[PDB]
């Protein structure tokens, strides 16, 4: 609903970029980062991959997933009840610009290296391999649509049951939709 | 992939994101979709106040199964032998769909999934009359398979130690993703 969408985005930046390429859908894995005005999104392509050939001139959606997992109808108090998945997702529309300026593909590998390596990591800087190997953009953001199944529409009971049961399972997607449904 | 991997991947994380092209927009819905005992088809079904099933049904769409994924970090090796990047496993199924709207089916279908996704224990059952409101509210449909297209990104193009080593700093870490891709690192 609100501005917790940048949050997901910031968190689960490894996301699906979906575009038309050649009348048929077509989809890319890849991180994608948001800007410091969060006005836009960043990443890049091999070159190799084709998806960028005809990327430009239309509406294409960049999907970040949060955690999802199944609800057992078996924690409630009834036999009275429907299974059902738990997720987060946000969804998001812009159009892409292709970036060739050799200044900006180097300031969005930087912003990125500093998100991703580890605050020890002496790792920062053949490489215009690295300028002939990839095809950085951005897409301009248009729209943020965001989804968060979190069983909310159930009465408070119900969901301090499946909160027992979630947190105590050891595996990271209940666990973070277990932390999720507390706030 | 190759064709078995990829049916593993799909039964395995059948968590998926499905996109279509509705009204000129790309849709995408998060939903399980299972795969019949034959694997010739993706079974799912929407929420009915969800407007994607309205125009759904004549065109090429895609089912995206999500392997495991990590960032791979260049300090985990010397200078110059690599690039930042991410390794991932992801499956893509193109195909066609097809409502399906006889309740037998569709009673099928919702079995199929509990069956799935209960515990072994589980004691919970098609025990209630509630059923017939619930199926009012929801559009079966099944995705005729047409094509698989497996994805992986795995870094099998450094030699031997620089992926032994690149083994042994994801499993030291305490993270379900970099475990996952420390295995499939074989």
């Amino acid at each position: 609903d609100p501005d917790v969408a940048y949050q997901v985005i910031e968190e689960n930046s490894f996301a699906t970029l979906v575009s038309m390429h050649q009348r048929e859908l077509f989809a890319t894995h890849l991180p994608l980062l948001l800007d410091r005005e969060k006005t836009c999104l960043y990443g890049h392509f091999a070159r190799s991959n084709p998806q960028w050939n005809d990327i430009q001139h239309q509406t294409v959606l960049a999907i970040f997933h949060g955690p999802h997992c199944y609800i057992s109808p078996s924690w409630y108090e009834t036999n009275q009840a429907v299974p059902t998945w738990n997720y987060v997702a946000v969804h998001v529309y812009g159009n892409v610009e292709l970036i060739n300026d050799q200044g900006e593909v180097m300031q969005s590998l930087h912003d990125m290296v500093e998100k991703y390596e580890a605050p020890g990591s002496r790792y920062q800087l053949m490489l215009s391999g690295m300028n002939k190997g990839i095809q950085a953009f951005k897409i301009i953001i248009k729209r943020i649509e965001g989804k968060a199944k979190l069983s909310q529409n159930h009465p408070a009971h119900r969901q301090e049951r499946i909160i027992k049961q979630l947190e105590q399972m050891p595996f990271e997607n209940e666990k973070r939709i277990a932390s999720l449904m507390k706030k």
